[PDB]
DNA sequence: CGGCATACG
DNA sequence: CGTA
DNA sequence: GCCG
């Protein structure tokens, strides 16, 4: 078992799925209580189970796996004995890690700003709507728009809007492509948004092009919310139910042709796959990756990258296609 | 012990 | 601060 | 919380 994530695959459904998800639990704890190393370690304990080939049904099996120490061992071996781990039930339960979740699911809600209004007192969504001049005009679609935003995308949800992306698109700026990303990429069949990468084969075409679609979808009716030179939006989109519609989550983003690869690779996630990805290029390779290119600090020169396994090349990696980067 | 990814809106 |  |  390799150290950093993206030197092993991880497909999306695999043999560990309940101590996965209890060490994920402490996790993302880990996080609301502003502890980014001990959220990365939970995680990266957790993505280890998710990459091996078979069920741990013992404690032993953890020797030797990276990421596993005393704290990640005693929860999967209490787990392993009881079928529950009494510090993650105690997590599940605590009023602070439920307020915080509820809070830090809104769209325009993080860390902070979930944390600020836990120590004010505030504790539903309800607490935020009666005081809603505190709130930011995010903040606002965000809490209007929760119960829906709360509901997945369907993989079937997607082409259809696709579909529309791709008419404003072509009106936008001819000859630019649509291409789906995230979690649909790497074989989900659900999300909790749908993440769309644009770009034009003509390099500098792609100049601006990013207002001039929002633009477009925002005169055809499928904007209920958007910040607005830009080359990321955050959307909240008209998606069509039966006699009806529903809001859904849409990020939009622009690459130059040149970029395209480093933005699907980025975009595709997962997002811990990522992280690690960029922490080995750095630790390991000397070079800083990010979702616009490859640098050598050294040589203080770009790497050109075709394709995603130009990328996974020049980092000395074996190629992962996007459903095993699923850490 | 230091480090923990790296951007844009 | 938020967002990916 | 863990590696290196
Ligand atoms: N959410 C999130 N995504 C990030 C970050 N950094 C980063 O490179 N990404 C990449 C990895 C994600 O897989 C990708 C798209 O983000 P996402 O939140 O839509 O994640 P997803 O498509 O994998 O998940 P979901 O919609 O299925 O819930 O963007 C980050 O800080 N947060
Ligand atoms: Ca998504
Ligand atoms: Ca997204
Ligand atoms: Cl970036
Ligand atoms: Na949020």
């Amino acid at each position: 078992m390799p150290a950093y994530a993206c030197q092993r695959p991880t497909p999306l459904t695999h043999h560990n799925t309940g101590l996965s998800e209890a060490l994920e639990i402490l996790a993302e704890a880990a996080g609301f209580e502003g502890s980014e190393g001990r959220l990365l370690t939970f995680c990266r304990a957790a993505s280890v189970l998710k990459a091996l080939p078979s069920p741990v049904t013992t404690l032993s099996q953890l020797q030797g796996l990276p990421h596993f120490g005393e704290h990640s061992s005693r929860v999967v071996q209490e787990l392993l004995e009881h079928g529950v781990c009494e510090e993650v039930e105690r997590v599940r339960r605590s009023e602070r890690y439920q307020t915080m979740k509820l809070f830090t699911q809104i769209f325009g809600v993080g860390v902070k700003t979930a944390d600020r209004w836990y120590r004010e007192g505030l504790r539903t969504l309800d607490d935020l709507r009666e005081q809603p001049q505190k709130l930011t005009q995010q903040q606002k679609a965000g809490l209007q728009h929760h119960q829906d935003l709360s509901t997945p995308v369907l993989r079937s949800d997607v082409d259809a809007l696709q579909q529309v992306v791709e008419e404003a698109v072509g009106q936008a700026l001819p000859g630019a492509t649509v291409t789906l990303t995230g979690g649909f990429r790497r074989g989900k069949l659900q999300g909790h948004d749908v993440d769309f990468l644009i770009t034009h084969p003509k390099e500098g075409q792609e100049a601006g092009l990013l207002p001039r679609v929002m633009c477009r979808l925002q005169d055809q009716g499928l904007i209920l919310y958007h910040q607005h030179a830009f080359e990321r939006s955050f959307c909240i989109f008209r998606l069509p139910q039966p006699g009806s519609w529903k809001a859904v989550r849409v990020d939009l983003v622009v690459a130059p042709v040149s970029q395209f690869p480093f933005a699907l690779l980025g975009w595709t996630g997962s997002k811990l796959f990522q992280r690690e990805l960029r922490r080995f290029s750095r630790k390991e390779k000397g070079l800083w990756l990010n979702s616009h290119g490859l640098f050598d600090p050294e040589q203080k020169t770009f790497f050109q990258a075709a394709s995603e396994e130009d990328i996974f090349r020049h980092l000395g990696l074996e190629y992962l296609p996007p459903e095993q980067r699923n850490a």
